[PDB]
């Protein structure tokens, strides 16, 4: 139920919190316009991260959900975070690599495809369809870790070698953080019950932060950023 | 009632399903530039359409709201298709016509209280308000169609012919198929009931099907979206 | 309860209602490139809430939430106006100062979690948290005056005088305007119930004519929005 795991709602709160503090007070005497769209980037996510996680741990972003045949507790807040969030992350990767406007829609237009559906499929009531979605969800993903990973490097040649190298980073990071959200998902209370709601949480709250904490880390700290 | 008219549902889901296969495999070894953007914008409607339908043919996207003193099935699915579809499609012919930012901002604002208000009048309670609704809707479907009939013809006569030529043919239409909708609206089960559930739904999927199937096929396969 | 000043949200809607029609035949005859924007951006503001307000006099914008141990009445619509309504403020702001992007992601950014901070305030079911959520919302939007004021106004002084001293009026005006609401909100039957409902929703009336038709008029009838 929505209690026992409060504990990773409240340190991931405060991780994304701290996360935001920091890309804040690092920003502060940026003058490179590149890196300042970088650092309002990258700032905005842990930021929304913020609110969201907050939002589990007070109460507000839990919601119940009947399916197999019981009350489910469903942390929607989690795909509303998601929502804003990895459009962004996106954006971080496509200007690094500067990406053409095309594959950036298509990229975004896709990912909102892979979270709404993402959500959807947690509020399904027919446990049986919660599947569907997660498949399509899935396949979204892909397409999306498709030309992040091949798209995306070979636009990366073409940059200075730190970008090139700095992107390569992100690259691997990303591809090997978002695939595992829909294992997490689908052995989760959410999808076909192997570990618990309490597991659950930690388990994408680990995720979440190497994703908006890690990642920025990453990226905020390297010379790619600079023009 | 939301049972008989599934087979709608399971056609329309069926054919956006393809309509996005498809422009996916059409548009994969698409290099122009211009006709990248025209893929990705073009590809991503049919695509939320797929999801859309979906929900609304496993019951997600299908709601009850009462007014006039009953019951009502209200598939709201069908606005949030359109929420996300209807500015793209806009886009397209945008760019075909290569557009002034106010404009599309304009129209796109505009497109969004067009189905806000569609949204709003269909989950009204109050069986009379629901139409003054359809009136403020309907009235910014008019400045779209007029903008884009007056206002981008004139701007595509500077574009080569195949340009204004494509771009024409889209224009009757979208002006033709847009107009449709309130009409249909209007006699469905969400408006004064003249027609059964299931017509409206047949209507709908018809109209659905042309507008992000047709609209894309008479356009993604026209010389015109090349630079 | 809602009902006594729905005689505000009446003359509210008449007057985003005017609001938005004058703006219209204002910008009929415009040409200029950038008044163009400008007329788009600022007429979208009214119109958006326009139907807001009439979803609020209709009774949709209306809700129930319970807290402190009673039933309260919410104006979700408020918060729905406003979320699409401020960055669009915002973004006048900037063209006419022209703003890097970074600096208007990171307003609009900041922005939707003011509000977005701020519905979830208002619809949280423990006294206590509405509270927090205030803070957390009133935080972000100083964030956004302080770069309104500083960030801005700097970008302002390279701009034609025209541009630099219309701004610095629209600049007072929002910094003044914005940071009423927080009080507003604080004293009102949202938060702290020092005044009721009733004056509560003319508070609002006020300010929201004040930002969205004040505002349009004193930056409309300026030259500055000529390029
Ligand atoms: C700028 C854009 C153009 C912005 C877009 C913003 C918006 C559309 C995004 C929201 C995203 C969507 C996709 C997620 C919504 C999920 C939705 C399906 C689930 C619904 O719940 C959430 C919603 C509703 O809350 C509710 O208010 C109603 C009206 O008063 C009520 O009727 C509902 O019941 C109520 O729901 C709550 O309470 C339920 C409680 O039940 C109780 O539980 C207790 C437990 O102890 C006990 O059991 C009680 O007995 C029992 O009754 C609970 O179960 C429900 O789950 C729920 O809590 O809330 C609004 C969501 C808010 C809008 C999201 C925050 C978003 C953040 C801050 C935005 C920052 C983003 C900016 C925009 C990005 C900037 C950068 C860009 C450039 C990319
Ligand atoms: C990127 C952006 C910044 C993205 C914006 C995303 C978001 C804000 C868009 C959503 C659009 C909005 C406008 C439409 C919402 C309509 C809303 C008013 C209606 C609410 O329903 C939908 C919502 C809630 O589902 C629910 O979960 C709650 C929490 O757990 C519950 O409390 C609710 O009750 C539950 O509602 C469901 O179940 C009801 C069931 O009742 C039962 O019916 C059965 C029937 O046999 C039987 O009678 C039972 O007895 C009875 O109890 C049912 O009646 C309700 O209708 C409902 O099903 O769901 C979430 C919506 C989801 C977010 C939309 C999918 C969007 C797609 C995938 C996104 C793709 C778009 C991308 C973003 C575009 C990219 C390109 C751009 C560049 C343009
Ligand atoms: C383009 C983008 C990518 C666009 C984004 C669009 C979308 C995501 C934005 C919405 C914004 C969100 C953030 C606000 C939602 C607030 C939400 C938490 C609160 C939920 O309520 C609103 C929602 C649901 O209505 C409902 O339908 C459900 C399904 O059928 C029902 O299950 C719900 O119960 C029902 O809720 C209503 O009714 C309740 C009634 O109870 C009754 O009250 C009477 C009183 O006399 C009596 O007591 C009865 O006994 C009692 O039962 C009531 O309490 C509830 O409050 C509610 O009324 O509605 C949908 C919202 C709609 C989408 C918002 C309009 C938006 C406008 C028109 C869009 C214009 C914006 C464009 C996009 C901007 C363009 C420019 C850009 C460039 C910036
Ligand atoms: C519990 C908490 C941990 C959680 C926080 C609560 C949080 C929810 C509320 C905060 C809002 C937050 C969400 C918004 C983050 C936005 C973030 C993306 C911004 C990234 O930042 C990008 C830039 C925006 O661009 P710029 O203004 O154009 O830069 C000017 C530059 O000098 C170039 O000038 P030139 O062009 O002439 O050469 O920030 C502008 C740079 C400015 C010069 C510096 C601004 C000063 C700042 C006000 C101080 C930094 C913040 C501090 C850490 C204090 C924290 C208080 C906070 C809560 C307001
Ligand atoms: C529509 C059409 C696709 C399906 C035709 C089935 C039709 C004969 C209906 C019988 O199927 C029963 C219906 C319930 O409807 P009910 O009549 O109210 O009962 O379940 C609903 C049927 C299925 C459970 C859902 C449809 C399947 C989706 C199309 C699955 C998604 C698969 C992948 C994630 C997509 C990418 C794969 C790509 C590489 C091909
Ligand atoms: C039930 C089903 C029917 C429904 C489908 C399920 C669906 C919901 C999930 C799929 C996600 C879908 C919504 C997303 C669609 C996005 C779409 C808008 C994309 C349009 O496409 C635009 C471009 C993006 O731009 P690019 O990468 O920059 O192009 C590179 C070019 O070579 C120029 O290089 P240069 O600049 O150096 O000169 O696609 C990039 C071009 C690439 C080179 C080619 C990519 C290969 C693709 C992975 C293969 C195409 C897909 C196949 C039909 C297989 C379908 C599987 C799918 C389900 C993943
Ligand atoms: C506000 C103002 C516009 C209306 C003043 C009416 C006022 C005297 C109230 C009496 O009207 C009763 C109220 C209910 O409120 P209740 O007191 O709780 O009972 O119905 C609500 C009143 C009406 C049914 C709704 C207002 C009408 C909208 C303004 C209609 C939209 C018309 C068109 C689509 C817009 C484009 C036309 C353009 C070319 C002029
Ligand atoms: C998470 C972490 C931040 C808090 C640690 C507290 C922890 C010991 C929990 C005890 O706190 C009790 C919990 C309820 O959880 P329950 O166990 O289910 O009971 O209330 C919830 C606790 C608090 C009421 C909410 C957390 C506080 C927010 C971080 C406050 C926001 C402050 C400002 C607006 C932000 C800008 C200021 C900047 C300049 C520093
Ligand atoms: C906080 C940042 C990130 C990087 C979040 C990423 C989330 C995903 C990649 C989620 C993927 C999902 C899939 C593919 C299918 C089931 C549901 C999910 C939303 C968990
Ligand atoms: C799927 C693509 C398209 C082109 C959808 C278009 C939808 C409309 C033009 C809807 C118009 C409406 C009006 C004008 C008023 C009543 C409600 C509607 C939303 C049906
Ligand atoms: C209609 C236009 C404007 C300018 C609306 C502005 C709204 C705000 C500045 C709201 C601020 C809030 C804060 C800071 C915290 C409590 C909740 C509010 C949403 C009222």
């Amino acid at each position: 139920t929505g209690r026992p795991e409060w504990i990773w709602l409240a340190l991931g709160t405060a991780l994304m919190g701290l996360g935001t503090l920091y890309f804040l007070v690092k920003g502060m005497g940026v003058s490179d316009p590149d890196a300042k769209k970088f650092y309002a980037i990258t700032t905005l996510v842990p930021a929304i991260a913020f609110t969201m996680y907050l939002s589990m741990l007070l109460g507000y972003g839990l919601t119940m959900v009947p399916f197999g045949g019981e009350q489910n507790p469903i942390y929607w807040a989690r795909y509303a975070d998601w929502l804003f969030t990895t459009p962004l992350l996106l954006l971080d990767l496509a200007l690094l690599v500067d990406a053409d406007q095309g594959t950036i829609l298509a990229l975004v237009g896709a990912d909102g495809i892979m979270i709404g559906t993402g959500l959807v499929g947690a509020l399904t009531k027919v446990y049986s369809y919660r599947f569907v979605w997660w498949a399509i969800s899935t396949a979204a993903m892909l397409y999306i870790l498709y030309v992040l990973f091949f798209g995306f490097t070979s636009k990366a040649e073409s940059m200075r070698p730190e970008v090139a190298s700095t992107f390569k980073v992100l690259r691997n990071v990303t591809v090997v953080l978002w695939s595992a959200y829909p294992v997490v998902w689908l052995i989760g209370s959410e999808g076909a019950g192997i570990v618990p709601l309490n597991i659950e949480t930690l388990l994408f709250m680990v995720l979440d932060v190497s994703a908006k904490v890690g990642f920025g880390l990453i990226l905020l700290r390297s010379r790619a950023i600079f023009g």
